[PDB]
């Protein structure tokens, strides 16, 4: 398998672009930036509202937990590579604590609203608008030879008052190289593509489009997460109970994949559940044929069959957003 688009980006670029292991960090000044308040945390970092003491402007201070030097250079290089692109979070500085050498990544400040509280309030149009803003970031990063690999609401910072959106946490992101076999232990379970769940390792940018599809299904159906598996085998089963097993079988044989016996038995055999079966009185106001058509074209087992971020942006679902822009 190769990517259908942007496959040669890294081939054509100087090795310095994608050789993140050869990065030597230029450390800035740790006391330029003071923690004001914690705003988030995860397996790999803690994140604070901060202040730049020089100019008294807000910032975001992402303090990294102990991890391999490689994974740190990866995220930095990716961030520097994408700095300036549409709706991609801006890395302003990199610093460390002299004594312990714990890295902090310093970012533009974004004033997020938790999605679990924000998304209920989003109107039909809002959803079109923000998903389009997120597609800008994705087309940009793919165009630059990079896969996010962890698209999910938690990694999409939205300032609803200013209607500004940023794609955050490039910690799992990777450079796309034709043919390369990647670690499938990426993304977060509910947003993992079937490729990851069936150990197809030569995946690409398309992985992020599945993830996007999962996020989008959750928003329009008000069912978050959309695919709610308890473990990775169950994640595939939950998908197969919606997309049906035939599509799965076509897919497995195309890429010559054999499901280990236990998974194959868990998945079973299921007919397809049409997207309209998810509409109800909680979500009706957000379900439209254009939404469903767009969704349908994202959630495909075959990653080669999914819309590219470029393609998705032109889907008629987004036409008012696009027209609003072109004026
Ligand atoms: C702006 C921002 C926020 Br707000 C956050 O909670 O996490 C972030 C992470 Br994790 C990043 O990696 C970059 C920016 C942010």
């Amino acid at each position: 398998s190769k990517a259908r688009v942007y496959a040669d980006v890294n081939v054509l670029r100087p090795k310095e672009y994608w050789d993140y292991e050869a990065l030597t960090v230029q450390w800035g000044e740790q006391d330029d930036y003071e923690v004001v308040r914690k705003v988030g945390r995860g397996k790999y970092s803690e994140v604070f509202e901060g202040i730049n003491v020089n100019n008294n402007e807000k910032c975001i201070i992402k303090i990294l937990k102990p991890v391999k030097k490689k994974k740190i250079k990866r995220e930095i290089k990716i961030l520097q590579n994408l700095c300036g692109g549409p709706n991609i979070v801006k890395l302003l500085d990199i610093v460390r604590d002299q004594h312990s050498k714990t890295p902090s990544l310093i970012f533009e400040y974004v004033n997020n609203t938790d999605f679990k509280v924000l998304y209920p309030t989003l109107t039909d149009y809002d959803i079109r608008y923000y998903i389009y803003e997120l597609l800008k970031a994705l087309d940009y990063c793919h165009s630059q030879g990079i896969m996010h690999r962890d698209v999910k609401p938690h990694n999409v910072m939205i300032d609803h008052e200013l209607r500004k959106l940023r794609l955050i946490d490039w910690g799992l992101a990777e450079f796309y190289h034709p043919g390369k076999e990647y670690n499938v232990r990426v993304a977060s379970r509910y947003f993992k593509g079937p490729e990851l769940l069936v150990d197809l390792q030569d995946y690409d940018y398309s992985l992020d489009m599945w993830s996007l599809g999962c996020m989008f299904a959750g928003m329009i159906f008000r069912k978050e997460p959309f695919f709610y598996g308890h473990d990775n085998h169950d994640q595939l089963v939950k998908i197969a109970k919606v997309l049906g097993t035939d599509g799965l079988n076509v897919y497995l044989n195309k890429y010559r994949i054999e499901l280990d016996p236990q998974l194959e038995a868990l998945v079973g055999r299921h007919s397809r559940k049409p997207w309209l079966k998810f509409m109800n009185a909680d979500n009706q106001h957000l379900v439209s044929p254009e939404a469903i058509d767009f969704l349908d074209k994202l959630l495909r087992y075959d990653h080669q069959e999914r819309l590219t971020a470029l393609e998705a942006m032109t889907h008629p679902y987004f036409q008012q957003v696009r027209a609003a822009e072109n004026s």
